[PDB]
């Protein structure tokens, strides 16, 4: 409880209380211009939220069979994936870990991440003895921005969620990763780029025809969804025939760029500063302040603050805490997961990672900081989910979601759930709620070999992928 907690420290936390909360009309507000901006981005003159194509014009029917592969790139290790499409409606996969060497998702040496893919898939070429042959379909999941004007294509944007390579920015990562393939003569094509969100969306359509929406809760934030063509104005008039208006369409929103004009979003002078520090400040306004990656450089700044105040952590070395970015989501969720009256295993933390003696009130405060900006967080993440289901007319549906937050984060599934029920307004129960947020099936594998097999059909049927010369 709080019955022994300085008067001091009772004073901090209720101002850190009443910033980081975030009420249903906030919300609501926040939802309405979130609206506002899904559909400012998909006219020609465009707007901070991408809403990039994914050239997935079909749903999934379960009909889909074939042996495709699928690489998923995480900043913590490449997964290669073989995926047995029977046809069952469901699927059969044969995967493999590939852990990342140490300075790669920062190396200087871009040559030497796509040299890693391509040695990795011939690794597990020779071990699944596949080294005979057709050509095996490529599903490449690459979960950073990259604008694609047909499917087979992705233009990076800008590296996020860790990751620093010099060259690869504003450059067509498949020819890059696909003339590697050929130097080794491996019988693989890439078929097709597939963002987390996008592959997620769909490997959960596969297996639940009432998938609204695929959203990511991880180390970044994303959602996609099925629009239909005739909505996505910018793609007026750059379409063949075999691609008509009332065509599905998935979208990759790429929405963590939303806001960064900074008009809706509550953040405060901890938000501001977190942005101010981070390598590109004035980008990823909404993901700053929801996603996995930020949620520990929140709490560093709140408790340096609170330091350089003389209220908190007096006469203790900092000398830490004082890097950027060592404070990863394990921290704030390891601490509000502790299981001790006196935050016991919160005390081993700061004591056996930074060096730093916590008395028990000073821990109070830092559990319920991390409360507050986790919930806080959740709360403000399914603004997105909200939001395309009203632009949309979605009714009723499930949200397929995935992301380490998502699924490791204590609470946070329930926080999301309270979040979308106080932006609706929905009470009672539970299962009443017209929209559920439910686990997601295999994204990054299932879904983008799923991708692979609906636009090899697509391939062999001679239709187009893509706007028309691209
Ligand atoms: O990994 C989830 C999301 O992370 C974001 O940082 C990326 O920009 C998206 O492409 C991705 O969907």
């Amino acid at each position: 409880s709080m019955a022994d907690v300085p008067k001091e420290l009772m004073d901090e936390i209720h101002q850190l209380e009443d910033m980081f909360t975030v009420d249903s009309e906030t919300l609501r507000k926040v939802v309405k211009h979130f609206i506002d901006e899904l559909n400012k981005g998909l006219t020609k003159k465009g707007g901070n939220i991408p809403m990039i194509p994914g050239w997935v014009m079909e749903f999934p029917t379960g009909k889909e069979s074939g042996n495709y592969l699928a690489i998923d790139l995480g900043g913590t290790n490449l997964r290669v994936v073989l995926v047995k499409l029977s046809g069952n409606h469901t699927f059969d996969t044969t995967q493999s870990k590939y852990k990342l060497p140490h300075d790669m998702r920062t190396t200087k040496h871009q040559e030497e991440l796509w040299s890693f893919i391509a040695d990795s898939l011939k690794d597990f070429m020779v071990e699944q003895e596949l080294l005979n042959t057709d050509t095996l379909p490529l599903g490449f999941t690459f979960s950073y921005p990259a604008s694609q004007n047909k499917i087979n294509e992705g233009i990076l944007q800008r590296w996020t969620k860790g990751f620093d390579i010099p060259n690869v920015e504003g450059h067509d990562v498949v020819p890059l990763l696909q003339n590697e393939i050929s130097k080794r003569e491996l019988p693989i094509e890439i078929v097709a780029l597939i963002n987390d969100t996008v592959g997620t969306l769909i490997a959960s359509y596969y297996t639940d025809p009432e998938t609204k929406m695929g959203v990511i809760f991880g180390t970044g934030v994303n959602g996609a969804f099925y629009d239909v063509v005739s909505d996505i104005e910018k793609l007026e008039g750059k379409l063949a025939d075999d691609i008509p208006s009332n065509s599905p369409m998935a979208i990759n929103c790429e929405y963590g760029s939303f806001d960064n004009e900074h008009l809706v979003l509550p953040r405060t002078k901890y938000d501001v500063a977190v942005d101010e520090q981070s390598p590109r400040p004035g980008q990823q306004a909404f993901e700053k302040m929801t996603s996995g990656y930020y949620l520990g450089e929140l709490l560093r700044l709140v408790l340096l603050e609170l330091n350089e105040k003389g209220l908190m952590l007096k006469d203790q070395d900092l000398s830490k805490l004082k890097q950027p970015y060592i404070m990863d989501t394990s921290y704030p969720a390891r601490i509000e997961d502790d299981p001790f009256e006196n935050l016991e295993d919160t005390d081993d933390i700061f004591q056996k990672d930074f060096g730093v003696k916590t008395t028990l009130p000073e821990r109070k405060l830092i559990r319920r900081l991390c409360e507050l900006i986790g919930t806080r967080a959740a709360r403000l993440a399914v603004c997105g989910i909200a939001a395309i289901c009203q632009k949309r007319g979605y009714k009723t549906g499930h949200i397929a979601a995935d992301g380490s937050v998502y699924n490791k984060y204590p609470g946070f599934k329930e926080a999301a759930a309270k979040g979308l029920r106080d932006i609706y307004g929905w009470t009672g129960d539970a299962s009443k709620d017209p929209i559920t947020i439910v686990p997601a099936e295999d994204g990054s594998g299932a879904g983008a070999a799923v991708i692979a097999a609906l636009s090899e059909k697509r391939i062999a049927e001679g239709k187009s992928l893509g706007i028309i010369g691209a």
